[PDB]
RNA sequence: UUGUCCUCCCGGGCAUCGCCGGGCAGCUACGCCGCAGCCGAUAAGGCCUGAAAGCAUCUAAGGCCGAAGCGGCCCCCGAA
C-alpha cells in the first residue's frame, strides 16, 4: 500500500444536487441531469456536508489513479450540468 | 451403293452397322439458364474522456469507429 487511506473531495455548488445509489452517481443541475456508474473494488463514494467523497482503505498505485480519475469525471459532470461544454471546428 | 449367295423380278443373309449420306427420342457440351451484400463483434490502425505524474498523454479504468478475415441471414445432409 502507498498510504493508510485515500480520500478525494469534490465540492458541490449551491445549485447542484448530487446523489449516490450504491455505485451509481446522479448529478442534477440547472442545465440538465447526468448519471454514471463509477465502480472499483474497495472504493466507496458518498456525500458529506457539501462534498462528494471517494474513499478507499490502504490503496495502491492503481487505486490512487482510479480514485483521481473518478474525481475528475465527477468534476466534469458537475461543470457540464452547471454550464455545459462547447467544441469548435474549422472547415 | 460394291462383292457374293438365295435362278431372274420383288424381297432378303453375310462382308466392322459391309461402306456412305441424313437422322427424331435419349445422353451430352462446344449450347443455354442461376449464384445477397447487409447486419453483429473484432485484428492492425485512426480517435474521445482521463489520472497515475496539479501539465501532457488513444490506456491504467471507460467509450466511438475500423478488414476479401470471424458469427448470422442463404444453400445441402439431418429424430440414433
Amino acid at each position: 500500500p502507498v498510504d493508510a487511506w485515500i480520500r478525494e473531495e469534490v465540492e458541490i455548488p449551491e445549485g447542484v444536487e448530487v446523489t449516490v445509489e450504491g455505485y451509481k452517481v446522479k448529478v442534477k443541475g440547472p442545465k440538465g441531469e447526468l448519471e454514471r456508474e463509477f465502480f472499483w473494488p474497495g472504493i466507496q463514494i458518498f456525500t458529506e456536508d457539501g462534498n462528494v467523497v471517494i474513499y478507499k482503505d490502504f490503496p495502491r498505485r492503481k487505486d490512487v489513479a482510479i480514485a483521481r480519475t473518478f474525481a475528475a469525471h465527477i468534476r466534469n459532470m458537475i461543470k457540464g450540468v452547471t454550464e455545459g461544454f462547447t467544441y469548435k471546428l474549422k472547415v
